């Protein structure tokens, strides 16, 4: 399996977001052998890669992240999260789902494509960021502001997020939900645990708050997109002192919203639940993604059969699960579609991809190259 | 020109003490201590440092009791002065420890050293037992000296311990009695995984939620005639490295109690896990009983400070168990009377601490008033 090989010397790479640790430098090595444009594309501390095969339309480009998120606790590992090893069919690591496995076979796809197809109509393209799991504020927007502005227009952009539920492809990703981070800041008075009246203990006015929070309803989405859903990431409070009332409490959430609602009617309705509880505090508002929804065209349609011929399986449309560098991609009117392995354990601790779905991976995504420029 | 209190309390509050580094305060103590004739017999358990300074090889025994130790500072960007740079505004002294509760070490030995002066021949035993661990977790400190002394039959017959024990004016509050402190740390398990796919993890801040709203508010006991209320209260709280699509697998929430006569440890456990197990909860709890409620008889000590404090400051003290602890806890055990009494607790444990300097001097002058009326008269 190339595919396999390629995916283990990715996943060796520590890449937390938004360290690169030499993965776009391994595929534009690969990349620049098959008649690719290397262009790296450096934004303060994130290093992205634009790769392009071509200069005539039309342009189908592979988009994807090179950044993994933190391990979590290491004792809490079968296996180096940095250190890829197989068992029981399963390739275990980080990134080995969210999605290095999909940046390989895309590559090995493409590599497979130009043997095959040398004369190729319009271009291949990849845009590949270190920052995709963080801020992304130097990632995949910025290499788009890049080529908006020489007029590169991308016709057809599949992310290789692992887009999939139960069975490879069996969900194709269109069009994502909005993402709205924050970052609380409650106020309180730092004294004596057995002298509370001579202080304000943060943790326990925001108790209340939070759980409230946690429990309200925002919408119930719509025939597009799923429902809005509140979720705290992190909580903190203290030094360490078990007789020391902290002085801040500090509380990060995040909305993953449809288009019933704003993320200027979020903010709104949070502030006056806040307020309610009577509390002093400072917000720090951060909007991550807007949602969006590209049409439904050739891609989807290459992808459907693409799919169905590779595993026997209809593909469905979906704006579930999180967000991607898509959202980026969209606003220049390029057709987005996401398709990947599974996304059961992203994210997660002993995080695996069935060893099985890496080669048809591979021939899904040739067959999408077919279907588009060869004919 | 600064008393001798002041000038005491300066060289003290100099030494950056935090839990459990001494850093030279019962040397300093000891060296003054040791000239005005007191046996000094350092005892060290671990990384702790405690002082037993003794005066006398008779009954009664008369013990001032008091840590070195201060609370951390966090960070000099908060404080208007270096925390470790004692500075005087407005008459008021800033610094750790300036109220928990250096001063009144520097208090109890000038009142010690002018008391000697004055009365040479006093009856029974002037003792100090001083420790380096009172703030933290208090194992290798007072409860080690006392053990030590137990074990030789070496009795204490009254004990002062100088926390700042007033409200709003000097003596106006001293204790005799203390609730108990349950120490706990809460580790809920959910599993780590992406916040936009929330159905294949389990957030443990989520599931903790309602379980933490509903022990906040709870309602332990209504307390005594004795002893306030039992209270509860959240010291730290701790979920994710960072991550803002990344759900943490582990919540973990630091908590105490402050319990009355009218509950037990164990009656208080019980409530705490049928609660979480109410909640459906996946987690584990490490417990801690840092002191049990203690209630020492009123006697010779509380009369002697009455008299000594209504002629200093004209206020007639009052009684109380409110507050957090003392090492009082592991002296009261002994069979020796205990009563706590010191400077204002409205800024312990705050950032810019501080004590009003006029209550210096008139706090030294009530300790050796007591050492008159328990060993001169
Ligand atoms: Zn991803
Ligand atoms: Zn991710
Ligand atoms: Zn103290
Ligand atoms: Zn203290």
């Amino acid at each position: 399996s190339d595919t396999l090989s390629l995916s283990l010397e990715l996943l060796q790479q520590p890449s937390v977001t938004p360290i690169d640790h030499t993965c776009q430098t391994i595929m534009a090595d690969r990349l620049a052998k098959v008649g690719f444009h290397i262009e790296p594309m450096r934004f303060g501390d994130v290093d992205n890669l634009w790769a392009r095969r071509g200069t005539e339309g039309p342009v189908f480009c592979f988009a994807g992240h090179t950044d993994v998120v933190p391990t979590g606790r290491l004792d809490a590992w079968n296996s180096d999260p940095f250190a890829p090893e197989i068992r029981d069919g399963k390739l275990y690591g980080r990134g080995s789902a969210d999605m290095k496995t999909a940046l390989a076979a895309m590559v090995v796809a493409s590599e497979r494509f130009v043997a095959k197809h040398p004369n190729h109509k319009g271009s291949i393209a990849f845009l590949i960021t270190s920052d995709e799991e963080g801020p992304a504020v130097n990632g995949t927007v910025k290499v788009i502001e890049t080529l908006e502005k020489r007029n590169e227009k991308i016709t057809w952009c599949l992310v290789g997020e692992p887009s999939s539920t139960h069975k490879l492809g069996d969900i194709v990703k269109n069009g994502r939900r909005g993402s709205l981070n924050a970052v609380l800041k409650v106020q309180g008075k730092q004294g004596h645990v057995a002298y509370p009246h001579l202080a304000r203990n943060p943790i326990h006015e925001a108790s209340p708050a939070l759980a409230e929070l946690c429990q309200t309803v925002w919408d119930n989405g719509n025939e597009y997109f799923p429902a809005t859903s509140f979720q705290i990431s992190n909580i903190h409070a203290g030094t360490g002192a078990t007789n020391v009332i902290p002085g801040a409490l500090e509380v990060t959430f995040n909305f993953r919203y449809s288009t019933e609602v704003t993320a200027e009617q979020l903010k709104q309705r949070v502030h006056e639940i806040l307020d309610k509880h009577g509390l002093q505090y400072e917000i720090v508002w951060n909007l991550s993604g807007l949602p969006f929804l590209t049409p439904v065209g050739e891609l989807v349609n290459a992808a459907q059969t693409a799919i169905l011929n590779v595993t026997g399986t209809e593909t469905e449309l979906s704006t579930s699960g999180g967000t991607s560098d898509g959202r980026f991609i969209a606003p220049t009117g390029a057709q987005v579609l996401e398709l990947g392995v599974l996304n059961a354990t992203i994210h997660q601790i002993n995080e695996h991809v069935d060893v099985h779905d890496l080669d048809p991976l591979t021939d899904i995504y040739e067959q999408i190259l077919e279907n588009l420029l060869a004919q």
